[PDB]
């Protein structure tokens, strides 16, 4: 396509993949929470979970925008397309798509070998992890994005695929929306073998201690925090989430 000179990222994960793809030096704006690699804190922000700042983007004249269709507002992305910007749509469902993203984005780099290498390395480590964590048996898990309200994941949407590599089975897989709000009772009824939550919830005392009697996951000491930066952004660091998730689901075979 062409070595881009003024690149904008509309998502935290997209900023990580941009740096891995050898584009980081050409970024001129990123999203809120684009905090990795940490120098990205230095760049101006043009997007958050509710709004893309199209005025500022006009002001910046990007020759490449790295979009996150799954998380960005559809109307504003459509506007950017209608305005004639060159846009790469980052797809964010599978683990192999992370490497695909990096390899695609490397086409816009002045040094495509960087992204070529990063994708190669990702693919090899992903292969290593698939081999290493095959022995895991199916475990039914609950993954909490928040305690108030309880939001979880469903329909195979990200990060469902991280868990599935390890044999993990989402208790809310068959929900009518991809990120459903669920009640305490809904979880309690479902009887997850493992509960995954945030480091914050653990540190403060997690909400499921009160429910030890009704939750085998609590009796068995299988409520664990996951690193949300690794897990919920599809990036090279997702392979550390794979390790973390897979190690915990391995432990969960103890009974
Ligand atoms: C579900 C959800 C939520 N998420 Co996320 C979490 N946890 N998230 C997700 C999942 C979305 C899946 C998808 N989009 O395909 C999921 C797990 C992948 C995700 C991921 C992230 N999220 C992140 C954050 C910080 C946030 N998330 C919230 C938006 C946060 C929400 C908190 C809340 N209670 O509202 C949340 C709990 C529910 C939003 C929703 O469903 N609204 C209903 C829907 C109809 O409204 P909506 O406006 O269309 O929602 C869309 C956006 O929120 C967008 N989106 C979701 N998260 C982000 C984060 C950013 C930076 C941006 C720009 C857009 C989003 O995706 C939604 C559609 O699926 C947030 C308000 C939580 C909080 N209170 O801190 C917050 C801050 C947003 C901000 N200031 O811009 C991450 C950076 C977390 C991390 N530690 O890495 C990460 C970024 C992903 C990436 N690609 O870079």
């Amino acid at each position: 396509p062409f070595p881009a000179e003024r690149i904008i990222s509309l998502a935290p994960h997209a900023t990580e993949i941009a740096y891995a793809a050898g584009l980081g030096d050409k970024l001129v704006a990123v999203s809120e929470y684009s905090d990795y690699p940490p120098q990205a804190l230095e760049l101006e922000r043009v997007a958050n979970h509710q709004t893309i700042n199209i005025e500022k983007i006009l002001t910046l004249k990007p020759d490449l925008i790295i979009a996150w269709p799954a998380g960005n507002p559809p109307r504003e992305l459509a506007k950017l397309r209608q305005l004639g910007f060159t846009i790469y749509d980052s797809q964010t469902k599978t683990l192999d798509e992370i490497a695909d993203n990096i390899e695609a984005l490397s086409h816009y780099s002045a040094n495509p070998e960087v992204g070529q290498k990063a994708a190669h390395d990702f693919r090899q480590r992903l292969q290593d992890l698939r081999t290493q964590y095959a022995s895991n048996q199916p475990i039914r898990y609950f993954y909490q994005l928040s305690e108030k309200p309880i939001i979880t994941l469903a329909q195979g949407h990200w990060p469902s695929e991280v868990f599935s590599l390890c044999g993990g089975v989402n208790i809310f897989a068959d929900s009518e929306v991809p990120y459903p709000q669920v009640s305490i009772e809904q979880v309690l009824v479902k009887q997850p073998q493992v509960i995954f939550t945030s480091e914050h919830a653990i540190a403060n005392g997690h909400m499921w201690r009160a429910w030890q009697a009704e939750l085998s996951a609590v009796q068995n000491d299988q409520v664990w925090a996951l690193n949300a930066d690794w897990l919920n952004r599809p990036t090279p660091r997702t392979l550390d989430a794979v390790e973390q998730v897979c190690t915990y689901l391995k432990i969960a075979q103890k009974q």
